[PDB]
């Protein structure tokens, strides 16, 4: 038993941070095979920042304008080409530690882990997940654009997200590893906000059925609701709408229960008016939204 | 900017991690140079549950019957012997990714890495704490004995705890890797249970200055106070003691922020006394005790390893 923000064992991706450097730029890539992937604008300059032109930015480099460290080895890149907003730099070795992997673009709501790094070098590990406005809530410092995030469900690493940028509000945006965006966020120091968070309401529900799961009861009731009564009160809390693929996705663990998922939405429906009273639910006093289904079926069972 | 439940990198330890078994009994080993360390009660059978007798219960062992297997490769036990609560079971060969590493006894406070394993295959790595009342308050499933925690220090990673149980509240208790246990435990199904538990004070008052850090103010106030008029709150509160050596320890976070020690110590009094009225701090509705000091340092300032 117990319940607690559990990040995947980040080993498979340690072996892959290495350090890129352009100009006076130095930031983190992920070296898979023989290509360094990282943030394209490394290879902005001081003046480069509100209105780069990264097509005539890349033009004017060289393969040696690049430099990548392993440790303590120099690769040496041979190519270079972007994608999107990633660069993507050949390089003449495989990486020997080259795991497993693919490429995933996750929807709002999805989790991953994070493996934050400084200078190709990792210094922690942690979960998160996709806001519904498309920015996470991460714990980055400067230096650590090219830092990724990853799932590795079966042995093999899904990279998911790769850490571009820091909003006013402090809170991050960043790409996919085919280098598009999360949001509408540009990698140009042009004003942008994210919009209004939302709490992801399916993720709520799923850490609620991991809390019965693990013995506690006390915030049930005996009501139920329908579907669109418990979208309108929820949605007066700045919840995210509860659909029917939510619905769907919840019956294994209702089945787990014996709670129907519907008489779950009515115990959150008198949490969101009651608050806890004092309470704790899996040793928290704020109803939280970064445990999805699958994330409760991992821990769980 | 930003703050999270932060563990270190788990893949030097991911290394070490292979599968024991004797019996019919399955659990996590940590292979470091040529000896796995394991839990000894993976020599207990179903009826040695309650009360064994390890010492009568290793002299029927030999090498074979104990498998020991990293990933697909079987390794050859050539000895076994017992420091108290954990086997060491000396193998035929030096685990190649054996880290720079030491063995380390913690203190209730401080907190480690978690990575917790099945078929001594890592399945997740979190952040706990030694409680006070020397349980954590882990995730672990049925076959996670064994599993280690672990901090880093320069390269070396320092291991301080390996999984041997879970009481009936779900909390868990288990050994250093010296096989000492953390608490008044011991390794047997008699009935046990944790002591009441306390909030860690220094903890408490790394969090609030790594809220601070990250624009969170609300609860801060003109006011001081005193060791001694705050120790009659935190007596008061179910709070540890705050010792001078814990104000020293403080000392980075009190400069940088230009908060005083007993000055946030007046906002956590005030905190105590009155709640958060309806607010939250770095995204809890609690006062958070499972930062130190260092790791606030360690996280505000992009320590590597
Ligand atoms: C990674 C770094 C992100 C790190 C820094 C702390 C945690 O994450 N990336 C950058 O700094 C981005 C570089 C551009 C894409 C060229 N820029 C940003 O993240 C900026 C930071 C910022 C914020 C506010 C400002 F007024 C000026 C700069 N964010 C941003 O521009 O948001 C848009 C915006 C909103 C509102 C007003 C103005 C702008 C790095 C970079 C180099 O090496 C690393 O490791
Ligand atoms: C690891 C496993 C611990 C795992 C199981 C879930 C998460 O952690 N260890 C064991 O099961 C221990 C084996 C003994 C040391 C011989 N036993 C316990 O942990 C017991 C389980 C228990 C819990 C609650 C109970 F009510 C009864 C039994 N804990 C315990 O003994 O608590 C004391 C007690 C209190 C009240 C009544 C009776 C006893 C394992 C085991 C084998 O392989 C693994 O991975
Ligand atoms: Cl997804």
């Amino acid at each position: 038993s117990g319940f607690r923000k559990m990040a995947f064992p980040s080993g498979k991706v340690e072996g892959c941070m290495v350090q890129v450097t352009c100009g006076t730029t130095t930031l983190n890539g992920l070296w898979l095979d023989d290509v360094v992937y990282c943030p394209r604008h490394v290879i902005c300059t001081s003046e480069d920042m509100l209105n780069p032109n990264y097509e005539d930015l890349l033009i004017r480099k060289s393969n040696h304008n690049f430099l990548v460290q392993a440790g303590n080895v120099q690769l040496r890149v041979i190519g270079h080409s972007m994608q999107n907003c990633v660069l993507k730099l050949k390089v003449d070795t495989a990486n020997p530690k080259t795991p497993k992997y693919k490429f995933v673009r996750i929807q709002p709501g999805q989790t991953f882990s994070v493996l934050a790094c400084y200078n190709g070098s990792p210094s922690g590990v942690y979960q998160c997940a996709m806001r519904p406005n498309f920015t996470i809530k991460g714990s980055f410092l400067n230096g650590s654009c090219g830092s990724v995030g990853f799932n590795i469900d079966y042995d093999c690493v899904s990279f998911c997200y790769m850490h571009h940028m820091e909003l006013p509000t402090g809170v991050h945006a960043g790409t996919d590893l085919e280098g598009n965006f999360y949001g509408p966020f540009v990698d140009r120091q042009t004003a942008q906000a994210a919009g209004t968070d939302t709490t992801i309401t399916v993720n709520v529900l799923a850490w609620l059925y991991a809390a019965v799961i693990n013995g506690d009861r006390w915030f049930l009731n005996r009501f139920t609701t329908t579907l669109n009564d418990f979208n309108l009160v929820a949605m007066k809390y700045n919840y995210e709408p509860l659909t029917q693929d939510h619905v769907d996705i919840l019956g294994p663990l209702s089945a787990q229960t014996g709670i129907a998922v519907l008489d779950m939405c009515a115990s959150l429906k008198e949490l969101l008016q009651n608050g806890m009273n004092g309470r704790t639910i899996l040793g928290s006093a704020l109803l939280e939204d970064e445990f999805t289904p699958f994330d409760v079926v991992r821990q769980c069972s």
